[PDB]
DNA sequence: ACATCAGTGATCAGTGGTTCCGGAACCACTGATCACT
DNA sequence: TAGTCACATCAGTGATCAGTGGTTCCGGAACCACTGATCACT
């Protein structure tokens, strides 16, 4: 029938043609080694093949997307279903657009400021309404019976003018009334005008009481002068009162939203952008901004009247700082009137199920504010794992990426559960996760990439995971079942109490003003569930305050008092996952700092000595080492009429960025093209005489980047394998013991191996007298390092505080965090 | 294993709070009426919903109201039908179905660079330049300009400018300073006209000149035609400025769009045919069929075929797909610019079934239009196996062959019209047998049946029209007859030419000749019997108003009749006003709450607005102040208000209003309401509309009237209200001429003229005609045939 | 007792954006009037 | 085979306007100045 899925012939990098058929509607993991190929041959491949597939099949703008995209790198492909790609891969990161808006709840928010928030004129308060004749004709009501008025229309309202011409047309329809100026005359008999004098001519058209049942000829008069007066009578107390029609605002005034409509507070839309900063919130905010993302007209003055809750009285603004968990309860239950709960159901439906998705994924601390770079990657990885298992399509497929990213254990334990919910859908599942318990908790797992880099990239196993217990080459396998694993260190380096970091008065957001100490030189890891607050005690505070002073850049302090610890430490430098740099100018190679020694080289060549070539010469960055066609890049670009672009290896550059010329000089044997494509590994081999640059290569063959080539591009490379190689060129600068850095989650898409050979560096990082902080949510981390704090008992509402600052075993032996827990669980 | 799709709580218009399981990995069928909602359900609603719910699984790009409480059991589904089709032919069939592709890759598996290797798809690929021909780059036609239509009157002065930017608006005095800025700077006078010209002066003209003048750098409208789509947001503007590029194909390879050189020498090898030198213009030339006769055989050496032969077999299997499509005999080098609604159906049915998804829910319309039978058993059998592949077909057909052979069946809309819109039937059909009020099973056992009449129509030899010398394409110079005063049809196989043999021959010449049409007669020597009529009429199933502002009243002209009749009030009289003061699209009426809408509208772009009523309307579209007549005891809201039925049962004694009505009667179709929006009316609805408005026209018979394949959008019984319709317009004189692919429309036609010895270009000429028995005794046609094992 | 690789740093020597410019006028489609007869 | 006879209007019929739908369209190089190396020195 249809119960299976079939991929063959994944030839690509590693992979060699590798094929696997596997149950449909199940849950399935594709596990195996950093660089193993996992990455390209589910995310690259698969997800594309299937994507394009429906895309195709459907309507999507020509059906197409990338013209096919890859070309079908499976000789064949059978028994699936439309992907779906549960990935990092991209989010909303438009300035103007904040996590309020990309929670596609903005427009809920416009909606109910809409009418619930105040529909009333900011110049007087009076509720905005529109003008209307039926009002105008039924006010005679409103003015007391039998009082005298005047049937008044304004034809020519003030426009002055000799016009004994118009009395004569308007005595030729026939009315025999008028006034002028405020003062009646018969069209019969009317007075003299000058077009110098002012003449407000207000044609008097009946005579007329506040009468009984006299709508026939109120009407008749009525009608007539919403045309000739063109909408606008007056019934004055000639015995006031003012029969107009006025839009907007009913006194005529101008309204901070025309009416009430969602997008009148739209800032990302020009109807709340401010003159000054169009949506953007600068000018420094701009002065009409002062700190609320939208105009101050349309922040509170026609929309303060969100009775959400208890005591709602909401501008827009203060909608976008409660946090989820704030506007979430201030919605679950609020009175602001029949009609808005009749056009507003769908609205608290909606959020009702997104939140509580939102908590099934145990996500609450972040603000509708909180800026969207505040994203760790989990963070939108889990907006649309809810998004998608609300949807609710049965059968549909799924390729997940790795979600622990910002999570704790048994958090994710119980995401896992909800995804399992998916796979009971009935939903195909493919996943990628270096979490253990995902491992073992699937209907069937693949290993594959035997060895890690180009080498191997077959699947080593493929079975219900049973299969890679009996795969002893898997060392992936042997690391999560236990044949082999990481070790705790014998020694935890003992505290420094002279030379501390220590963070006071850290109040900023959720942190309560704690006080949190670090010893320096000894490695030290910071734990808490995600929210608890460590991300911005250091960033905000701690490391922003330290790079700002040790530099003297001017970032943000951050809510705190004080950071004892300066003097202790030569200097600080915040490194990440971060890649190298986005320009051409910036590649492995060149940005390695091995780019003027590479020039240095080629030029001491013996044709480099015949050919009188300067390093800088070598250097695509100057015309003569480059292709000037190409501006440095070694390549040709093809774009023709509305039709996708094509790339060409240039011949002169021959591919590599630098001129035939420049390509001649062979060093070593070796052109600067070889010298850039051949691969680290071989690099490592190469270069002994040359000790920096050979004991580099090594140091970087050793951090694990063999497989990857020193000419590859900047861009080809991931961010864990751009700090691995920023760690390596570090690792030889001179750390003096005095380099006390920080560094954030490093454990993204590592297998265990290269986790502990990572681990074995920070060691000596350690051993150097320094020490390079950590925010790494695992376990082993914290079972290396040698002094351990939490963020309170657990996020958010934990976080902010201490329960066990100390040694990594005074954590374990402390059960007030679930980290000390799973220490004691395991050492 | 949950393996069945529920939807739960669809509403709108008759349709209301529909709930139904059906199994999923099998085969579904819908039938009904028109406007019945069975279309409504099948597609606007079930497939509205699977989009809304792919969109919002929408992985890429940035991710309406379905108006059900729920759905279950879902997968994404797929839209196939006749008016999911686009207008762009430079992606010719080949390409459009990827067959193209995969010859590529056979092609690069053929290495063969023959004596005067380089063989990759890409570099067979003349969408784009690597094979594609250098001049053309792979174009099918050269973007050329033509003098005549950039310059239709040369009398008028250049100043004055003849090509549109040069016209309206601050735009174009922007536009003609440029061009006076090209003539200062060329040399060619801004004010002479074309005629007064020199002929290379008006060329400098049409092809602009260097440098920038006043400023703004011109160089002719070739190239800012080119930007305007690009500039323009509306797909209308680019159409506009698309419409008059001169498609001159390249000579350097004639049409066979590839390099000339390349396909002769990198590829000649292949031995694709009859051993002969195949090379790529030549494959890109042959049709669907015979490009698949001779990719069955070719040799091509032990390593080439064996690294190709896996691609021949998905070839194959992928044209066996397209010819249970039937269309084989259309040509891989055809584009979609003449492509038909039925053949686009059958392209992405085929297209999808060759990429072949399992467990994807497809939504399919009539697969019968511009099919023959037989074509659409093969068609039903592709289906079959499609639902074999574990693939769920949501279908709405009336032909009885793709009904009774789905896994479930449903029917829908036991009443047609705003009445009828609920769920008649659903199930495996045996419980449709037992369902008798479904009207489409009383059709099927014989409640209710159409058949040849009594009589047919004598057919005068002397009245006869006659089309002598159509060769245009399939044609061959074919004399053909067909008899005047009665009701003759054009039959056929499908593809069969027929169609373009009238479009542009036929319809083409009478109506440039009756109705003072000046469109393209094709290619015809001549035609007679014009002599025997008037003035023709071609109708078909298009929409007779595309906004609510026209409505039955309006289009059927009574209702300022009605109006008057208003007026006729002594209310009417004393408040002095025209029937124009009564209408519902007049300025003063019109309570500005709607504009005499009777609900409230307004919404933005995200989700659609949802129906108030108005303080002064409560439905009434009207305004009390008006509405206060009551003219024979009913306001003018209630007047627009009951429906065409019970408007005929009044009015009794008036005149124009009864026949309009009676007509309407006739007709058979009144449940309509009289407001009842021309959006909201089916393309067969307005069909109905259009043949009653030119029944109470008093031709006295001598127009002929041609028509499309009206199967859609009318049912089994609408179908016999039109034939009842024709009928009396026949006996009241009129000519007919119809394409139909049903057998008992021509049957009941008196007269039959079926062209097409084969499809395609195999036709082209009468194989039969006369009476339908005529015609089926003569098999030289599949429709022949057809009505001669009818009868 | 150097080391040719070290070691970054503000300016200076290449990049880095951003765009105005708000609309009615003008013209094509069909309705209704508007005769008109 | 002949001059006077005198008791308006449905319904075309479309022109023709005269409203509605949509048009549409340009100039881009400048302007604001901002931003990653390279010797320099240590
Ligand atoms: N931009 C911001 N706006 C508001 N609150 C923030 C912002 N950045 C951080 N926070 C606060 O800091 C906390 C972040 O916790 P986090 O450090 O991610 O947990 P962990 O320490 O487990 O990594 C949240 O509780 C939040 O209230
Ligand atoms: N101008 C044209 N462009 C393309 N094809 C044409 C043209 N004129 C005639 N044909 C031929 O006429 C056929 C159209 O078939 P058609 O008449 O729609 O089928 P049927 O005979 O069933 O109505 C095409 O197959 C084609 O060979
Ligand atoms: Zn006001
Ligand atoms: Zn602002
Ligand atoms: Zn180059
Ligand atoms: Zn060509
Ligand atoms: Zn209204």
């Amino acid at each position: 029938m249809a119960d299976r899925l079939i991929v063959k012939g994944a030839r690509e990098h590693n992979l060699r043609s590798v094929d696997l058929d596997l149950p449909r509607d199940a849950l399935i993991v594709f596990t195996g080694l950093s660089g193993s190929g996992k990455s390209s041959l589910a995310f690259d491949t698969i997800f594309a093949e299937g994507q394009r597939r429906y895309v195709e099949s459907l309507s999507a703008y020509a059906r197409q997307f990338l013209g096919q995209m890859d070309k079908p790198d499976v000789d064949f492909i059978e028994g699936l279903s439309p992907a779906v790609s549960i990935d990092q891969k991209s989010t909303n990161r438009n300035p103007r657009s904040t996590v309020g808006t990309i929670t596609e709840v903005y427009d809920y928010l416009r909606l109910l400021y809409a009418r619930a928030g105040t529909p009333h004129c900011p110049t007087c308060g009076e509720r905005v309404a529109r003008q209307t004749p039926q009002q105008i004709v039924d006010q005679v009501l409103a003015m007391p019976e039998g009082t005298r008025f005047l049937v008044l229309a304004p034809v020519v309202r003030t426009r002055k003018g000799e016009f004994a011409d118009l009395f004569d047309k308007l005595n030729a329809q026939g009315y025999s009334r008028v006034r002028v100026d405020g003062v009646v005359h018969p069209l019969t008999d009317p007075p003299k005008l000058k077009k110098q004098e002012k003449h407000d001519i207000e044609v008097v058209v009946d005579r007329l009481t506040v009468k009984a049942a006299a709508k026939r000829r109120l009407t008749d008069s009525v009608e007539t002068a919403l045309n000739l007066a063109d909408g606008i009578v007056v019934l004055e107390f000639v015995d006031e009162q003012r029969f107009s029609e006025k839009l907007a605002c009913p006194n005529g005034h101008a309204l901070a939203v025309d009416d009430l409509e969602p997008r009148s507070f739209s800032f990302n839309s020009p109807y709340g952008a401010c003159p000054e900063c169009s949506g953007l919130g600068i000018r420094v905010p701009c002065p009409v901004c002062a700190g609320t993302r939208l105009k101050p007209e349309i922040l509170a003055v026609t929309l303060a009247g969100e009775s959400k809750g208890e005591h709602g009285a909401k501008s827009i603004a203060e909608v976008c700082e409660l946090s989820i968990a704030d506007c979430a309860d201030f919605l679950n239950a609020l009175t602001l009137g029949p009609r808005e709960q009749a056009i507003a159901g769908q609205v608290l439906k909606e959020i009702r199920s997104r939140l509580g998705f939102l908590l099934d994924v145990g996500l609450e601390y972040l603000s509708l504010s909180r800026a969207a770079a505040t994203l760790s990657g989990g963070e939108a990885q889990r907006i649309r794992l809810a998004t998608q298992i609300g949807s609710g399509l049965v059968g549909v497929l799924y390729v997940l990426d790795e979600p622990s990213i910002g999570l704790h254990q048994r958090d994710n334990r119980r995401l896992i559960e909800t995804l399992t919910r998916l796979r009971d859908l009935g939903n195909t599942l493919i996943v990628v996760e270096h979490d253990e318990d995902t491992i073992e908790h699937a209907d069937w797992i693949v290993d594959i990439g035997p060895g890690a880099g180009e080498h191997g990239g077959r699947i080593v196993h493929s079975g219900p995971y049973d299969e890679l217990l009996r795969n002893k080459d898997s060392i992936t396998g042997a690391y999560l079942s236990g044949r082999e694993s990481i070790e705790i260190p014998a020694i935890r380096r003992s505290v420094d109490p002279r030379r501390q970091l220590t963070v006071v008065g850290a109040r900023e957001h959720n942190l309560r003003g704690i006080d949190v100490s670090f010893p320096l030189g000894v490695l030290t890891s910071v734990t808490g569930v995600s929210g608890s607050g460590k991300s911005t005690l250091v960033n905000d505070i701690l490391a922003a305050v330290l790079a700002n002073r040790l530099n003297g850049a001017r970032q943000v302090p951050g809510r705190h008092t004080r950071v004892t610890g300066l003097d202790y430490l030569d200097k600080l430098v915040r490194v990440d996952q971060s890649p190298i740099g986005r320009t051409p100018r910036s590649n492995p190679a060149t940005y390695t700092g091995v780019f003027d020694k590479i020039r240095t080289l080629f030029a001491a060549t013996t044709e480099a000595k015949v050919r009188g070539y300067q390093p800088g010469r070598f250097s695509f960055n100057v015309k003569g080492g480059r292709c000037e066609a190409c501006t440095g890049d070694g390549t040709i670009k093809i774009e023709m009429n509305f039709l996708p672009d094509v790339y060409v290896p240039c011949e002169v550059c021959q591919g590599a960025r630098y001129n035939r010329e420049t390509l001649e000089v062979h060093y070593k044997g070796k052109t600067v093209s070889e010298v850039l494509d051949m691969s680290i590994e071989e690099a490592a081999e190469f270069f002994e005489p040359i000790a920096g640059v050979h004991r580099y290569l090594r140091t970087l063959v050793d951090v694990g980047l063999g497989y990857v080539r020193l000419g590859q591009p900047a861009p080809t490379l991931s961010g864990g394998e751009a700090q691995r190689v920023k760690l390596a060129s570090e690792l030889q600068k001179r750390s003096t013991g005095r380099t006390v850095y920080i560094l954030d989650e490093p454990t993204t898409g590592l297998h265990f191996d290269d986790i502990r050979k990572l681990l074995n560096v920070i060691n000596g990082l350690v051993d150097k007298g320094n020490t390079v902080i950590v925010i790494e949510h695992n376990l082993d981390v914290i079972k290396t390092s040698d002094w351990i704090i939490d963020l309170g008992p657990e996020g958010g509402a934990g976080g902010g505080t201490v329960v066990a600052q100390g040694t990594p075993e005074d954590v374990a032996a402390v059960p007030a965090s679930y980290t000390g827990k799973f220490l004691a669980e395991v050492v």
